């Protein structure tokens, strides 16, 4: 397959657990100072297998994705589907957002967007009554399209976490690579090239965040790049192995410029032909290459019965101070004006 | 300080020098793929504090360099100092070169280039008879000038870490942060555009490497990047914080750009006005943030008596993936056609 693959052994699963559970217990909040200070060393406590893992993978040239299968969940504990993001730190949900934050940092510096979901770190995917055919993660009947987490900025993750909490009908993740096999040398050129657009999407907007939120200056900075999109390109670095860029709602090429919407075009075409499933069932974590692969969810019909499926997201950079431009008064919460 | 600061305990230190005998004990080499591996989830087993420390002083904004005193040393286990870096792989000095690699792999991912002491990544600094007055780590009755490290290559080190093995006379290491206080904007302005040539130092020449290294295919791209070096900025990211990439001896503006010149030469002024000193005592590691600060060595006039000065070096980048157009067969030794 064309992820890393890792499954805990129930012994282990239990220890990773307890350890989230004894964080849980100490720290008020995952998104607090103290916690995201202190979770990449109380990282250093979880089972040695999956540290190896996460050490070895993470260097690997190929892999879309690290996975890692058999966290225990039990729906009874959880308790019901948030219908809405805004409540959905439940008590329930609160151990595995701790162990989420845990494995994250044994991966990179964790962080949050002040445009997004109240600026918090730990984020939630779930499906919201009467937004099912939009282009956000709480989308349902509509197929959330392919994508470069935050494509539209420099300061986009490295690496994407999700958590699954519940997927009782086996609602797919989709990912693509970069499409080496069948791009010609000279579209191939044309993406390396700074011709394209790239706009912020729709999560970033004041609608899409609490009423109190809509003051933030940094909704400012999202404004600019959705009205005024700097030209940048959307493969970089090494021809044979390129890093990715790309969202498939919020790229466009540049005006007029009919090259590089061919080859963004031909782009397009390619990826919809490769892109293939990746099913996190309840208490799987997927850590997206956010650089090597775009990513997606199928379509599915929401429940609102308090079983829909239920993902809590964190975002990953290898380095926070190549994002201290938008240090928005925190290095943990980015934006700009 | 302007550098973050930790001593450890004697306690805390032989915990430390165990665990790097240990290592030294159970791989046959530091550069070999599997300690490579390994070192960065063994140094998870480091005293806990300065865990803490090497966690948290990496994410400040402020410090140009992670300083750790206090490794014990003995001269006598040690051995004299080697005549040359080629020989300096000491059955007295292999601990502490386990010991550096395990404090690297808290801050990054380790690396070194094809084209510098025959593609070793934990290299040698020593004084070498007849090299007194060169540009290289191996000079020392002429200052070593101030510099980004390997500030040429795109994928130069994030971290630069130094572990004195000895140092009987105090000899001081130099550095210097960007010197924000005095640049005006305008300059400054400049300072950010792509105006500049940085050229590779002469450590990566093939009369600095050993005779058998010489066919090497990565002198080609050293040879490029001094013949037809494209032009760079010296400040990038934030204007309030900026990363910074220059070399006193090494750097130049573009061609007949006589404003980028003065305010090169006006950015020579003021960091030659700020350099300080830190003395790495024997036992003493720096781990320099090359982005925030350049550094080099005061002029010394040396022994050659077997207790010359000595470190241990490592470069650390926070994401080897950066340079993977550079891996050169392998991910951990750097260059390029
Ligand atoms: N093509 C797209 N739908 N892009 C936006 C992806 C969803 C976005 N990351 C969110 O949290 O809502
Ligand atoms: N301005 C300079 N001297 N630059 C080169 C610095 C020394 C170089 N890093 C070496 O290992 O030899
Ligand atoms: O629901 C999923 O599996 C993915 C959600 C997402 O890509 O959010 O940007
Ligand atoms: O000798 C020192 O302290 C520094 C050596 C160095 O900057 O090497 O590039
Ligand atoms: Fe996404
Ligand atoms: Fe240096």
């Amino acid at each position: 397959r064309p992820w890393s693959e890792f499954r805990l052994t129930p012994a282990e699963a239990a220890a990773a657990a307890a350890l989230a559970a004894r964080c849980a217990q100490r720290y008020d909040e995952t998104d607090g100072p103290e916690f995201l200070l202190d979770a990449p060393v109380i990282a250093h406590e979880l089972p040695r297998r999956l540290r190896t893992f996460m050490a070895r993978a993470r260097l690997d040239a190929w892999p879309h994705a690290l996975v890692v299968r058999g966290n225990p969940v039990d729906d009874a504990a959880l308790g019901s589907t948030p219908v809405h993001w805004r409540t959905a730190r439940t008590p329930g949900s609160r151990p595995l957002s701790f162990l989420l934050m845990l494995y994250a940092g044994l991966l990179g510096d964790v962080f949050g967007w002040a445009t997004q979901q109240d600026g918090r770190v730990v984020t939630d995917v779930l499906p919201i009554k009467g937004g099912e055919h939009t282009l956000v993660s709480s989308s349902s009947r509509q197929e959330l399209g392919w994508h470069t987490e935050d494509a539209f900025s420099p300061y986009r993750a490295d690496y994407v976490g999700l958590l699954s909490l519940r997927n009782p009908d086996g609602v797919a993740t989709t990912l693509a690579g970069v499409p080496l096999d069948d791009l010609d040398e000279r579209t191939l050129d044309v993406l390396f090239q700074e011709r394209f657009l790239i706009r912020p999407d729709d999560s970033h907007l004041q609608v899409n965040n609490s009423t109190a939120q809509q003051g933030r200056v940094e909704f400012e900075g999202i404004a600019q790049a959705a009205d005024r999109p700097e030209p940048v390109a959307i493969l970089t670095g090494h021809r044979a192995a390129p890093h990715l860029r790309v969202d498939g709602d919020f790229s466009a090429p540049a005006e007029g410029d009919e090259e590089a919407a061919a080859a963004l075009g031909t782009l397009r075409k390619l990826i919809d032909a490769s892109l293939y499933e990746l099913v996190l069932d309840q208490g799987d974590v997927a850590f997206i290459d956010n650089r090597r692969a775009v990513h997606g969810r199928r379509a599915f019909q929401p429940r609102y019965d308090g079983r829909d499926r239920w993902l809590k997201r964190i975002n990953i950079t290898r380095d926070l101070h190549r994002s201290r431009k938008a240090w928005a008064g925190d290095s943990r919460v980015l934006g700009q004006r």
